[PDB]
């Protein structure tokens, strides 16, 4: 099967690339895995796989770390990224992000049953398992509970069948048959908890598939529309019906290559403690420990020598970088796109830990707006940050076509020099905010409302005439011919390989 | 001679140090050694040494680029700095902005007159000289003149006497016998030349001296106090009286070994067309010509072989950002102990254009404080923004004890994560602002006024019981000896030099 179709093949493909680790001496879940995963993905080495788990039983589990992070070399960057989606390991970031943003304007392609796949090769009733006794990791020495939920896919489906919805939402250990986790406004998971909850009659069939299709997590983890069923976005986008089996133990349906799979609920009336957690903004509290939603386990399917992925997020660079950033700013490029906003190109930086998305105006269009700053701050601002897809993004800087929004050190310029502090901003205070980020949910003000911002970095004459300036760099501030005599006499001359 | 003592050495010590390309064919002045020296400064390369330059004539002149610009190394990032200041190549920044602020509580060393030095191995009268036959530099393509002065120093003294001040400011040639530059509040040599047009009797007696001692260059581009003499803080700073002979046309005195030196007056009346010029910020605004001040130059006398140095500014990095940037962090961290606030460190990063100031807190201090962060933003803003240190500094970012303000990536994690937009704020309208930010002098605003923010990027519990979380990351989320295995096994299980 094709890498981007099926995790065991994704794994493989790491190897070929030479971007795995395998390691296959005894590593301990209880903090170690977590620690070489995260040094990982803070020098952006290559992908660890822990073949030899402790507490490692009758096939549940080896760990994957650091699926979706970042390699060393600027050539092949965002290879695995790349190898989530059959794109070549060479990928840019717009290139992935227009693959991601493909099936927006397709068909869907539903999904095909099948009547069984390598995730039914191993089954444990409810008389079987028993997930303490699983080598579900620690991730952070604080964190509140066993993180066994940091890349698999939560499955779960409106009353009325219409809209299935596969999400990346974190979950921990509650006990031998239950799950805590993250069901918060406005995900699809919550809005569909929603939806159970207000008919009222029974707890929300669920399924959480871990090492499913690549394509189908990186879908999993990108605000695509309300109502619409991330499995045939999938199809459509990769120009495949994925192939589905059904659970045992409800109507719901996995991948079919899923490594693990649990069966069960989650509750409409039940809640228990969750977290701490180190999340995506580098930070844990300990000791902060809050209700979550409840998930019971009924059954657990799973393939021979199952593989859990696991991200150790937290400080740069992992994927709730890599995912959640950029996925949310290409989801923002066509919202913005479809309310008619000259934007061209959309990225998280990284350098703002994926709290700012820089957005690329086409100045000819913006010209021809006949428009200011203000009014046009406020425009951009109410269109995305009244949008879920806005949701964890709190400061947006527009900037015009000279810059690369993709290179962040080309955005801080822009940022700090063309947008002045007050008067180029609009603020926003009615708006949904994040609360993970340590200034909303730990900070000052209200924890869910408020502290958003547009920070306009285009200059006043690029709403009018045009670019006014050239760069004092040196590919502006000297002619070509020049330029090219200095490179070709660079090494000649005495001063110091693409891919490396 | 020693290298912080005699620029001649300076350049010797760079070589020495593998730090210098000579570049011994022709050069052309127009473009050609400041598109070398953009490249180099834009890749960290080594210092290059024109020493056939087309034009020179008589022994006027050599150049050298990107004097104070990185090293590649992160061990010796800041060795052209320190080769300024006799500290090991290797010296931090701290270490080198410490050595800066030294003199501050330090008697001054005035300076030794002697009969003779270098400088006077040759000269040209007011009938052998031509500003327009030298090979001055054009620096960027869209220059208003050739920019003879990015890395000299200005000597003007007060009409009493009583204060001799050494800064740099830019300045082009005018004429066959005049400059035009910049002279502007609330930098020193405006204060002095208000001084004399209040006295109204004559023009400026001045002097500007290339290739000065590498210490003396260094206090020039800091802002030390008002009256303060900077030759005084230099002798302290080094231990050392610096030696000076006078001017042949006026009663200044120049250091010994200048290579370069123009003296005559600097104009109480006229003015002349000045700029536009590729400055700090990266940009250049074609065609933007503004009346500046005019010198008038009756004397030039020199070294045999002289070297002029020259800054080729404007994007990442050179002087402008690691002299101009960190020396007035660095004023400014003092500054603020001085007025009784717990700052232990500052620094400019670089990727906000040096438009910031990242100030770090001594948290325990601000808990005995027992304030807030409206009053504590309110109070920093109001003394770094109300004195001539903050002129540069735009956006100011209080951090806490954990973050390493040298460290860009911190300080932008911090400021990313812990400042929420608007309420974590203070904006000041009514302060001096630096025109040169093109969201200034191009903005929407005033050019002179405002646009200037403290962003308090100290969470809460910083002003009360202490720090409340921990970083995700390798070091802070796990123990110790983990740490120690982990890095102990790196190669062996799989996974990838300090000088490099
Ligand atoms: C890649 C990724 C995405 C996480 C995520 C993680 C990763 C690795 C974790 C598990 C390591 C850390 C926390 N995560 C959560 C999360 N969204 C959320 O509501 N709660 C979370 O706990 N997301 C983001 C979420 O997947 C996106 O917001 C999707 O748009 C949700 O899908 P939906 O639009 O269908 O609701
Ligand atoms: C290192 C350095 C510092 C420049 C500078 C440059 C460099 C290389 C240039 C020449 C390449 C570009 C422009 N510069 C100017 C400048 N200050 C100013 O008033 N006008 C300038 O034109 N400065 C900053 C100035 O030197 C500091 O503000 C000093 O504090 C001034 O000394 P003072 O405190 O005695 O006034
Ligand atoms: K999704
Ligand atoms: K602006
Ligand atoms: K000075
Ligand atoms: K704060
Ligand atoms: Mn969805
Ligand atoms: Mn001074």
């Amino acid at each position: 099967q094709p890498a981007h179709l099926c995790f065991r093949s994704f794994v493989e493909a790491l190897k070929v690339d030479n971007d795995l680790v395998e390691i296959n001496t005894p590593i301990d879940p209880n903090l170690e895995a977590a620690a070489i995963t995260r040094r990982v993905c803070e020098t952006n080495d290559k992908a660890p796989l822990f073949n030899n788990l402790i507490g490692m039983k009758n096939g549940l589990f080896r760990i994957l770390g650091a699926p979706g992070s970042l390699r060393k070399s600027s050539a092949d960057r965002y290879g695995r990224l790349a190898r989530h989606l059959a794109l070549p390991p060479t990928a840019s970031m717009r290139e992935i992000l227009d693959k991601m943003l493909s099936a927006s304007d397709m068909p869907p392609i539903p999904p095909t049953i099948v009547p069984t796949g390598p995730c039914k090769e191993n089954s444990l009733d409810d008389s079987e398992f028993d997930l303490t006794e699983l080598p579900v990791p620690l991730i952070h020495k604080s964190d509140g509970g066993k993180y066994i939920q940091t890349y698999g896919m939560h499955i779960v489906q409106s009353p009325d069948g219409t809209w299935t919805n596969w999400s990346i939402a974190r979950a921990m250990v509650h006990d031998k048959n239950h799950l805590t986790g993250l069901v918060i406004p406005p995900q699809h998971i919550w809005q569909i908890h929603q939806m159970w909850k207000k008919e009222g009659r029974s707890d929300v069939p669920w399924a959480l598939a871990f090492g499913v299709p690549p394509a189908a997590i990186m879908a999993s983890s990108m605000p695509i529309p309300d109502g619409v069923t991330e499995a045939g976005y999938v199809g459509a986008m990769t120009g495949s019906s994925l192939e589905l089996v059904k659970c045992d133990t409800n109507d719901l349906y996995v991948p079919a290559t899923s490594e693990i799979v649990l069966e069960g609920t989650l509750s409409i009336s039940e809640t228990g403690p969750e977290g701490p957690f180190g999340d995506m903004h580098g930070y844990i509290f300990p000791g902060d420990t809050h209700l979550g939603a409840k998930y019971k386990v009924n059954r657990i399917t799973y393939r021979n020598n199952a593989i859990m992925p696991m991200s150790s997020c937290g400080r740069l660079t992992d994927e709730t970088h890599t995912m959640i950033g950029s996925l949310a700013a290409a989801e923002i490029r066509k919202l913005c796109q479809q309310n008619d906003l000259p934007i061209t190109d959309a990225f998280a930086p990284f350098e703002s830990q994926v709290t700012w998305v820089a957005l690329r105006v086409d100045t000819e269009k913006l010209r021809a707006m006949k428009t200011t700053s203000e009014g046009f701050r406020k425009r951009v601002g109410d269109v995305v940050f009244n949008h879920k897809a806005g949701y964890t993004i709190h400061r947006l800087v527009l900037v015009g076509d000279d810059i690369d929004v993709y290179e962040g050190k080309d955005v801080l310029w822009a940022f700090s020099t063309r947008c002045r502090p007050g008067m180029d901003e609009t603020l926003f205070e009615d708006v949904r905010g994040f609360p993970l980020i340590p200034y909303m949910g730990h900070g000052n003000g209200p924890a869910h409302r408020g502290g958003k911002v547009v920070s306009d970095a285009l200059m006043p004459t690029e709403y009018t005439t045009g670019r006014n300036w050239e760069a004092a760099d040196f590919n502006q501030s000297y002619p070509e011919d020049l330029k090219q005599k200095v490179l070709d006499n660079w090494t000649k001359m005495g001063f110091s390989h693409h891919h490396h």
